[PDB]
């Protein structure tokens, strides 16, 4: 297989009429497929449901935007049974034609760009160009998985000659799996976590976000038209623990990749550790479970770029990002002029209706709303509130941009990761001040320093202990091959998504000797 | 740092006059210092205390080899504190300083080659040659990780670029870890488990089997000597599990590297899913534990070969090893005249004391004694004695090579690891079936297949699932960096040691993007 | 580390109107801050002096474009002790960070591209695109030296491996050294000589060109603001010879860099290799001294592309360039066409204020007019004047392109370098005659062929002895990592700038052996 060096599929930015345009006309295609129905996808096949799950506008929630069938545990055994069916002759695939496959399904998403684009903004009330990175990214995923995987291809194991014998040590996929989506990036995420074990041998089972079904439907759509043989990939979307617990906690399922809350991945990793009754094997989880991203600005750094910066990374998708910059952490002579103009681009964002591109579309669901109004009256006990904290007119679950001042470093505002559109500030005296304030909560995954200062920034690459840190730069938006995305501390196992490492967590090795 | 390419140790065979006068030089100065006392060794010094720990010769358990003071969770505690502190700056040294550090380590170790051989004669019962070949590996394992270490130095992680910025990935240690070690590889294993995790800048606290304190001491002379710095590995004999569930289940454990049975790597990697009380990360666990190794014979092979490496497999160490074949899988047509070669074989293998160089020396311990004896009494109601079954008359811990066959497939004999001389005979019909009942284990760490039908061999390649694999020739004494060693299914977590992938599973990655 | 590959900055043409109304910009900016102060930089902060220097500009002699402060000896002391100082940590400073903080100084160096063309338009003389051109070659020297290093990083040597020994040999920088700047190129060459020593742990006292010193201090306001360390890289404009000879004579200098005349350069040579009194080092002294440099033009030629070609190399910047060529050398069925050609071209060739972007502006300074009319007035007595040879109207140091014909070979205008605006034509037999006569100077630095014939090219690849050769193209403007620049003979010590066996020249190596 010989393709193209790996490039990261550009972001639309919109600026061009005909990007406009054609976004637009997506738009109303999907507005116009609403009262569309997806059921489940086992063994190659669609599969519905007697219940249904109802996918809801978070810009106008009385508003349908798709319904899906609702998988229960029966349909979690059949889709745990045709993946380990399909798993039997999909291990045996030469790598250079799975990979072929991974490449085919990247150029069906790509023509199907706008349309994604236009699910996620009325599924999950991204803005314009949060959706195109989303989508972006996702197709970037599967283009890397499907050259990386070659990297691994039989017998790619360095090992030490011996007389009158062949030594040989290759790779060989895990087995069957389940993939626990976030509902945050439901195209990209949902994507990179599917076709990572896909590509080196693995079958997987999906379970879609509640919030973000009917986009995870479309992707299951592109993988059927990709031709990924019955039982490889799974769709089941389902409410509440059912269909997870059922598999997390199975003796046959070999691997869960999990994304979601700290909350839920600490269960995850406890049950994974456990052997099932009847279970042949130890279970390996992946966990990605959110941060509580700090910015630290000093008193050398350029404060215009900074406050951009910081505003992009607090508030960018309404702050629901796991890297998104939620605390502000500033020494004591950038302290007024970092907040002031923070205050003056953060008063200026417009939050509405996501289709109109606004700055900020709405919080993804009536309960994300209830945990960030929540959050933001524990705020104004801890901290002093000085903009937004108010749910905006509309049905629409529409919070405006809000920042805390005066908030200590151990106030549950700047330790808790609220996923909403909530900045926390902390002043510090100094720059050590500022990394010990950054290392100081249980998580380790963005963090970010704008400082002109040499000295502060290469100690900050030393000592600011996150698993990706950005100078001079935005701290979200990580990019597939770029930058190796995944934390430490309580933001998870460090499975570092788009990087040639991510898919030797999906291998295990074979070492055989033949003596002559 | 510029070294020689690696190569293994060579292992003594002690059929030179000078190996023969060095050996008994070395077994009557190990003889001569029986009764030695060994203390603890924390933050970079031996510490003793009040109680203590006995360690007898399996040979003569009337003869006390040595004592060693005994850890309690406050050592345990003080060890942890030591390596926390050691680990501030140990993570900082440059690789090549580290690097260099095991290779001094291994200079002083093949140094006192043959006072660890007799150690390891006296104390755990190994015969001449599997001494020798336990302190070659030991050797290995440093000169290996030393150099793979280099591989992972700063920064190692390939990336693509990105306009207008730096993009750096690379790796971090995790911290300060347990290390959990075999009585039956006390030097190898012992040493390789420790030293992988450190060549990378962790710290660890080491707990020695009970039955094997005083070779673990003599290791940890050898790093006291070669200099690592104070709390940098630390060693915690201790009796019973004390020391090892209170490091397991403790919050600031990083990671644990555990060799052992598998009813106790069980709990600790149930143990290690947990999040302990103020824990502020996810604990990886690394367990191997054990296996139910099969030779497959078929009617193509060279009977004689077969027979010999199935004795070596079987019998070695007195059957105490992981790799052991304690099953041979006979297809019709192989089963007599492999079954009689290896009972004409069997039957004149030598038992008694270890210091003798017999074939056999005893099993480790009294319990070990009561195990192997007790799962005689089992197989003796489940298959047909053919060949021993017995204790032999002595106050040492012997039992004579025992056979049992016609055994059933899922007999408790030939489904559970009884770690002693005792082997399980299978008759099946053809190669199909063969490889049907050697996969039909809960284990899955090595297993051989004497043969000279290619498409037997090549079937086996792929289809016969241990991680280890082994073509007519003995399927014990993987060799460091030849043959990566580690398994599947309840066999463990597939960390293959002396492998370029097992130092990956001692570190973290970070990425850090400057935007110019 | 991990950047885009190398690749050189575009050359503005200014063929847009935004890129000609951002020059009209910048041009204004520039020349409303003419009535600017600049002192000297020493140890990280910007120092006055008493007396001060003026810069004119060359287009309007009785305009300042600038004034700055004055160092002498003390300044120069001060300098050195600031410089050593700093290099007892910079050397430490591991590479990847010493190569990001080049990085920032060429990200902050192309934010101000325009206006340090413009700088360049007023201060000495070039037109817009030779304003670009420079400023281009600055970025370049910082981006391929920031990359270049990293080859070098530790440990870098490839040595052969000892039994039972690490050997490890790597370098180290030099210490503190001077470098002495040209006028013509004092953004691109002025940076380039800087940045190159420093970026593999050197640090750097630099003496501008007295014409230039405006411009070098722009410079220094990068550096600064790109954050190099107090005592890295220092600043230190003066008049006649006080601080290059201190500096250049100094015990303590450990290096010198200088680009210049041959006159100063075989000062500077003959002082380098002498021991000043306490003096504990062989000095380095890296010099590029200029040329005397020939296209060659034979009968085969494309004699259009030969004259355009030629044109271009002559008269680009009034001919004040080490690569000008200042010897046409014409077989005899190229003469009579190429010269027609020649005199056409350079006929129509515009002379004024550098602002309009005249073909040539004037010559740098009053002394520059003298010499060049000095040596147009010994050109009279030499060979025959065909074109030009005047002083042009207005107190600009405006000089018409000139042709002298009928050139003997061992004419003064035919040896000695003019550095102005001043063409020697000779006429030759053949292509053999045509390569004697281009190589019987004392110089060797550029060089061209126009010809179609292979034979000659590739006779002209062996033979023509020049550091710099190009076919069928101007002999000017060589590309940083294209074209490694630097000469044979006396042109210099073929120190090749842009090139990765640059940072060599200011490295030591080490070999350290350990015997474990
Ligand atoms: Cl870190
Ligand atoms: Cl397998
Ligand atoms: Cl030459
Ligand atoms: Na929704
Ligand atoms: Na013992
Ligand atoms: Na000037």
């Amino acid at each position: 297989m010989t393709v193209e060096p790996f490039r990261n599929e550009p972001i639309e930015t919109f600026q061009t009429e005909e990007a406009r345009r054609a976004m637009r006309e997506a738009l109303r295609r999907v507005r116009e497929e609403f009262g569309r129905h997806y059921p489940l996808y086992i063994g190659g096949e669609w599969v519905d449901t007697k219940e249904r799950m109802v996918s809801l506008n978070p810009s106008a929630p009385s508003e349908v935007v798709g319904t899906t069938a609702k998988a229960g545990k029966a349909e979690a055994e059949a889709a745990l049974e045709a993946a380990w069916k399909a798993f039997k002759t999909w291990k045996d695939w030469p790598q250079e034609d799975r990979s072929r496959l991974l490449l085919k399904a990247a150029a069906l998403m790509r023509r199907r760009k706008r349309e994604l684009e236009a699910t996620l903004v009325y599924e999950v009330g991204k803005n314009w160009v949060e959706a195109s990175a989303d989508v972006a990214e996702a197709i970037d995923f599967i283009e890397y998985y499907a050259r990386a995987a070659l990297r691994y291809r039989y017998p790619a194991v360095e090992v030490v000659p011996y007389p009158g014998e062949d030594n040989e040590s290759f790779y060989v996929p895990l087995g069957a799996g389940v993939v626990i989506a976030p509902w945050n990036f439901p195209v990209a995420i949902f994507t990179g976590m599917i076709v990572g074990p896909v590509a080196v041998g693995n079958t997987v089972i999906a379970k879609p976000a509640e919030d973000a079904v009917v986009v995870g439907a479309k992707v299951f759509e592109i993988f059927h038209e990709a031709g990924f043989p019955p039982g490889v990939v799974n769709f089941l979307p389902g409410v509440g623990e059912e269909v997870g617990a059922y598999l997390v906690e199975h003796p046959r399922i070999r691997f869960i990749n999990f994304t979601g809350s700290l909350e839920v991945g600490l269960k995850i990793y406890e049950a994974a550790g456990r052997l099932a009754p009847g279970q042949t094997w130890f279970k390996r989880a992946y966990v990605e479970t959110g941060g509580k991203d700090a910015i630290i600005v000093d008193e050398t750094a350029d404060f215009d770029l900074a406050a951009e910066g910081v505003v992009v990374s607090a508030y960018g998708f309404q702050g629901q990002k796991c890297s998104a910059a939620s605390r502000l952490i500033l020494t004591q002579g950038a302290y007024e002029p970092v907040l002031e103009r923070v205050l003056k681009r953060a008063e200026r964002l417009s939050v509405g209706p996501a289709e109109e591109n606004p700055d900020l579309g709405p919080v993804v669901s009536a309960e994300q709303e209830r945990k960030v109004l929540s959050y933001i009256e524990i705020g104004k006990n801890e901290g002093q509130l000085v903009l937004g904290g108010k749910r905006l007119e509309g049905e629409g679950y529409f919070i405006a941009p809000t920042v805390f001042t005066e908030v200590p470093p151990k106030a549950r505002i700047a330790q808790e990761e609220i996923f909403g559109p909530v900045l926390s500030v902390i002043r510090v005296k100094d720059f050590a001040e500022a990394l010990e304030v950054a290392n100081d909560t249980p998580y380790g995954l963005t963090g970010g320093v704008y400082s002109r200062k040499r000295e502060h920034l290469e100690w900050a690459r030393r000592e600011f202990h996150v698993g990706n840190l950005y100078f001079n730069r935005k701290i979200t938006g990580a990019l597939v091959g770029v930058q190796p995305f995944g934390g430490f501390k309580l933001s998870g196992t460090n499975a570092k998504t788009g990087a040639l490492d991510y898919l030797r967590l999906f291998l295990e090795m074979k070492a055989v000797a033949e003596r002559f």
